[PDB]
């Protein structure tokens, strides 16, 4: 879709659709995401029923349409800030990090596919340890593709079914039993904080999906980015800090988000009315030449490197910190064990939103 990309980035940098507005211009998408007032994320209700929801009132919906992504302030900062802290760089799990990751590593052959067994399984147990739940990598993988692998699918996210209700019925029960127990991890914050039954629920299921399908499709990326462009001398030598930064710029786990407006706007040349929904490509704003030279160009050192792959604004990416130590970690311990002699098979994941790999087969050699 690049060429796409391109090609609209040049004649119709702000176009409709027929149903919604989009946007391919770095400075356009990041006007939007930093401007919350004029472009909300009250997407789902939430806002509208917030009142409603903490009266004690309740009814029958998916808890995901009530998390703080699709949410504006204060409310959106109310609940931000109640796991805020737990996301900050000195408090993340280093060492758990890096210990989980070397003994992922040493279960390897000489070749093997590096996103069942690695790039899936590191974030999942890492957001497991941090939200205080044993992780049962499958089933949370599974629960994970089956909320994010509907993304971009008009309104499945908001369907429910037998193993959507399995996942709500976890996160009750997991919530319920630490309610009036712990609050020393996340699922112990949410369950005995002040917001709703469903709210929690939301709360508690953000984080435990959102917390490792993009990581997952960072470290994929990476892994074959690195490999493709040859930078692995780079990131031995150097780390892969820079690195990561240009993976998650060449290769977003996440192609576009989407806002609203909350009043008349103009953009360009362009006249949106209120209530429109405005399409934030972050991938094409991440190519755009304007902001980043030979923007088709693989430089790990891209220095400085302002991707919108986290977003923008007062959304940005809660879980950056740590996605960012996963991946540096997962990639420095996997340069430091392996020579990547070369891909063997690979094969991208169908969506419209996620990009990464469900399959990317590599052959090693010890060093
Ligand atoms: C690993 C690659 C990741 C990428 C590329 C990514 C990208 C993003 C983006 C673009 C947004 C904003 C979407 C919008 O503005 O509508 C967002 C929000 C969020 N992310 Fe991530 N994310 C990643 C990993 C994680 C992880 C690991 C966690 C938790 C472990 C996490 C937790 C959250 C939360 C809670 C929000 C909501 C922020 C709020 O609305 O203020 N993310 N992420």
């Amino acid at each position: 879709m690049y060429d796409w990309f391109k090609q609209m980035r040049k004649e119709s940098p702000v176009y409709y659709d027929g149903k919604v507005w989009n946007l391919f211009k770095y400075e356009d998408c990041k006007m939007v995401l930093n401007d919350h007032k004029r472009f909300s994320s009250n997407l789902t209700g939430y806002n509208d029923k917030l009142e409603m929801l903490r009266s004690g009132k309740v009814f029958f919906d998916i808890p995901t349409r009530y998390t703080m992504l699709t949410s504006d302030p204060p409310l959106h900062d109310e609940l931000r800030n109640l796991t805020a802290d737990a996301f900050n760089p000195s408090n993340l799990p280093v060492d758990f990090v890096r210990e989980v990751t070397v003994k992922l590593l040493s279960e390897l052959d000489e070749e093997f596919d590096v996103i069942e067994s690695f790039a899936i399984p590191l974030p999942i147990l890492v957001i497991s340890k941090m939200l205080g739940i044993n992780p049962d990598v499958k089933k949370v993988k599974d629960w994970s593709d089956l909320v994010a692998l509907r993304l971009g699918r008009a309104d499945e996210i908001f369907s429910i079914g037998r193993k959507y209700l399995e996942l709500i019925s976890f996160s009750k029960k997991e919530l319920d039993s630490r309610k009036g127990k712990e609050i020393v991890d996340l699922t112990g914050k949410i369950a005995n904080s002040n917001l709703s039954e469903l709210e929690k629920e939301g709360y508690f299921i953000l984080l435990m999906i959102a917390g490792n399908e993009t990581t997952t499709n960072l470290i994929g990326n990476a892994i074959e980015d690195f490999t493709l462009y040859n930078s692995w001398d780079y990131v031995r030598e150097k780390g892969a800090l820079k690195a990561v930064e240009e993976a998650l710029r060449f290769s977003p786990p996440v192609m576009r988000t989407i806002r609203v407006t909350k009043e008349k706007v103009k953009i360009r040349d362009q006249v949106i009315d209120e209530g429109e929904l405005v399409r934030v490509w972050i991938a094409s704003a991440n190519r755009d030449e304007e902001v980043f030279k030979d923007p088709d160009s693989f430089i790990p050192d891209r220095t400085p490197n302002p991707h919108l792959s986290f977003g923008s604004g007062i959304h940005l990416c809660l879980g950056a910190p740590l996605a960012r130590l996963e991946a540096r970690i997962a990639l420095e311990e996997f340069a430091k064990k392996f020579r990547v002699k070369e891909i063997v098979k690979k094969e991208k994941i169908d969506n419209e939103v996620l990009n990464g790999y469900r399959k990317l087969v590599v052959r090693v050699e010890r060093t």
